[PDB]
């Protein structure tokens, strides 16, 4: 009696005039009615139109109790059916890219780029694993789990041909909460001072997720390299996704961090309890905590060890900072190091550009993340522009001195009066005492990278 | 045949109505008439005045030469003579009259910013110094070193001890103040502390045993659970008997790769009574108050140290903190500094002449981050350059030592420039714009872009 229909035809029924449906385990629901009746208004709920309500279950679990579920039933409309997963190249080479939640920010389609809507980032220590910031350079490999072998080889260690089984039996599993950020994030800043190459990035490529897998240490111990080795050597990486040409997708990160206990790096097949999902590097990806996003291989082929950092191009040409100066006829990678840990960075989730919030009381939330293990120390709120700050409100557990991979979410409860119009601003320091800088012009760069400028969100305040 | 005269003497003669008299090995020489003869002009030589000239023939080892120590002979004017609680500081040391002196007693000072940037390694008498009490006259023979803590064997080690268990290691590193710079935070609102230009920095090869090969003697392990640290106390006490102390996380005593030394040696001499003879603690990448001389004790505690300079001291608060709302226990104590930069050269308010100027400085970041980049503005920051940075490279993660860094650029007469400088570290952090944004009542962690504005003569 409840006719059937595809995760796909429910993705065009993403507004009033369309229908808003929404889906929640394998039942379809018909919204468009509801939508006016739902408390807080429409802005959240409409972030769900056309897919799956799981993952805003998770960030408001006020959702999963009975009486919400009961509403729910009331517009049930009919029930999902298995989705068919078919046949490569045929009609293009992102034929068999993975289905993704219709509520991301997507700012590439093929290779596929998005972010989770700004004002969900900062709302959940844990991002849901549907809304993690996805950044692919190329198609997402489709990968056998019983043939998947990681390869890892290099002078001083055999060379080894791990299978999934293999990786999850030998070696003892370990999780990391981790924050990724990727080196482009906020770059939709940089590009109002000037122009700039690469992904329009707003303050989402940046997610959290506990992280479980094998330790690498643990792996290049087995496979025979030493603990240390005198001078500098690296560990280098290699997925399974390439370009038409061959050439993979590759980095590297120095031995010490690849072979240290406290500096957590995995080899990681799970992500938020799950097996890792295929644009998250289904079976295997490596985890670099504390080091940007582009040096955390996705659908890990090979690890190698080298005397030279990787020669992949992404390692070598790509993800550097120059001085802003420096223009495309002058730029060159030989004189910029490779960018590892990431400096002190913050954002304003909420509330949005634009906005125009009731006066009385105004709750402004973000979150605030250093690079290298640094904990953030203080988060600085301002209402007017940066001229004066109040100390915002850090949530979550400390960690381990040196440790601090994953982000603070921090919040500040503050009064606002009717007819004013607000220019908020945070600002974060870490464990080193290192600060964000004022402005973007200084630290602007060709590709947009390290935007970390305070973060300036302009509301107004309704009388 | 020469009367001689004692230091103190010599240093009353610094102008041309007392004559201007510097010192050179144990001979006094009267400069006052070579002044004017002296090449490149009196400001440079007129540093020296009634004191050694050692430091600054290390800085400029052109006077090394046979003609440069010919010529001052004929100078020479006589011949150096060694050597209660009213006056506390009655036993301190004497110090060079060169030094920019900004508290007598106790005596905190930092070198002539202009000589800065002159030379990788800043000679001993011109490292800058800060003592927050009088200095400890210490005998080396009777002088022992006490290391104790829960799971360690108390170990009393003499000088000789100290020298002989332990291997020796050199480090070459920058110690600076947390009140660096603090002056550019005065000018922006009053602030409690010293009040420091941007000398409050110095770099030495500094030579001693490992903190941790000193703890693992003592049989401590090289992890502990939980947060451990390491406290330290100084000889030097308040009229109480308080005595200076500081403390670092254990992990970080513990460390092969942090370097931190029970430092006996300077520069290759024994450590200057100033600089905390016999041994002092240095802790490269961290900020100069942990660094505690004239060092007695060593003890692993679950706590930080009690000390009033660990727990209520040395901080950084949000620029809304004032005195009627500071709470030291909502900020960590400072430990790594953050990314930071000078320039050196020119200074404030000079008046340079027209076609090339080379402008240096200095740049250090905390934490063993090396300086991957300087950037240069002779706008006020609206265009920058690209700085060249001299020194050798460091192993990653172990850059304890400054960069220091040069630009040469043509300058047109009649010219008002405003040099700005910022620099870059391996974690790609950066130094802010302005000052009220990372204000803060004790004017410490100054390290927004420095500013020098300087006229091009027309
Ligand atoms: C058709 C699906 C949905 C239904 C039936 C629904 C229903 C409800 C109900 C009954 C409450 C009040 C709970 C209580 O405290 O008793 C609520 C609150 C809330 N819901 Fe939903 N909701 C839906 C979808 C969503 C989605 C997709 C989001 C976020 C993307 C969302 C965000 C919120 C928030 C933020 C609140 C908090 C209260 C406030 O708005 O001030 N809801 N919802
Ligand atoms: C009585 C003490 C001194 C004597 C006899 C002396 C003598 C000289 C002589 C002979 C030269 C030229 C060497 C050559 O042939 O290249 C010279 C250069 C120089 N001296 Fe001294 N000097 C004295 C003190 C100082 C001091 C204390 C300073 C530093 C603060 C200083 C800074 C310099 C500099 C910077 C130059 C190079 C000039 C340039 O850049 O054009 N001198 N001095
Ligand atoms: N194999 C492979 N790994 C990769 C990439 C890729 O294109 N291919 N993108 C990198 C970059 S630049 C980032 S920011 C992160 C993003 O991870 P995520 O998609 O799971 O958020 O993956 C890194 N790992
Ligand atoms: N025992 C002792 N150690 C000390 C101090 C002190 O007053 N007593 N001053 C500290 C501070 S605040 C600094 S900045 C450095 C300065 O070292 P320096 O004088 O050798 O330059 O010493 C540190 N170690
Ligand atoms: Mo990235
Ligand atoms: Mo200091």
């Amino acid at each position: 009696s409840y006719p059937e229909y595809t995760r796909e035809e429910v993705g065009r029924h993403r507004s009033p005039e369309e229908r808003v449906w929404v889906t929640h385990g394998t039942d379809v629901f018909d919204v468009t009615d509801f939508v006016e009746l739902h408390p807080g208004g429409p802005d959240k709920i409409l972030l769900a139109a056309g897919g799956a309500l799981e993952p805003f279950w998770a960030l408001y679990a006020v959702h999963g109790e009975p009486h919400v579920l009961e509403l729910l039933q009331q517009y049930k409309v009919g029930e999902l059916s298995p989705d068919e997963a078919p046949a490569p190249d045929a009609q293009d080479p992102f034929a068999g890219d993975p289905p993704r939640h219709p509520g991301l920010r997507v700012n590439s389609q093929k290779p596929f780029n998005a972010e989770p809507p700004a004002e969900l980032l900062a709302e959940r220590f844990l991002t849901p694993n549907e809304l993690f910031f996805t950044r692919n350079h190329l198609p997402v490999p489709a990968v056998e789990p019983s043939s998947y072998r990681l390869r890892v080889d290099g002078p001083g260690g055999g060379t080894l041909s791990l299978s999934l089984a293999e990786l999850r039996s030998r070696f003892p599993k370990h999780e990391v909460t981790a924050t990724l950020q990727c080196a482009g994030n906020r770059r939709s800043e940089m590009s109002r001072v000037r122009p700039v190459k690469g992904l329009p990035w707003d303050i989402g490529a940046i997610s959290t997720a506990r992280w479980g897998g094998a330790r690498l240490r643990d792996v290049l111990l087995h496979a025979g390299f030493p603990e240390e080795l005198q001078g500098e050597w690296h560990v280098c990486f290699e997925g399974l996704d390439a370009d038409p040409g061959g050439a993979p997708y590759g980095a590297s990160i120095p031995y010490g961090r690849a072979l240290s206990p406290a500096a957590d790096v995995l080899l990681a097949y799970e992500m938020n309890g799950t097996e890792l999902p295929r644009d998250h590097g289904f079976p295997v990806r490596v985890v670099v905590p504390g080091v940007v996003g582009a040096r955390s291989v996705k659908w890990l082929r090979r690890v190698a060890v080298s005397p030279d950092e990787s020669p992949s191009h992404w390692q070598q040409n790509d993800y550097k900072g120059f001085s802003p100066c420096v223009d495309w006829d002058t730029v060159d990678y030989r004189t910029a190091p490779a960018i590892q840990e990431l400096p002190v960075q913050s954002a304003v989730t909420q509330p949005r550009p634009g906005a125009a919030v009731p006066p009385g009381e105004l709750t402004v939330k973000g979150y605030a993340w250093s690079g290298g293990g640094r904990e953030v120390v203080r988060v600085d709120v301002s209402l007017d522009g940066g001229r004066t700050w109040k100390v915002a409100r850090l949530m979550g557990d400390k960690a381990p001195p040196g440790r601090a991979w994953a982000w603070a979410l921090w919040e500040l409860t503050v009064p606002v009066e009717a007819g004013t119009e607000l220019e908020i601003v945070c600002k974060a320091v870490d464990s080193s005492y290192n600060v964000q800088p004022d402005s973007v012009a200084p630290i602007w760069n060709l590709r947009g990278v390290l935007s970390t400028a305070w973060h300036r969100v302009r509301v107004s305040v309704q009388d």
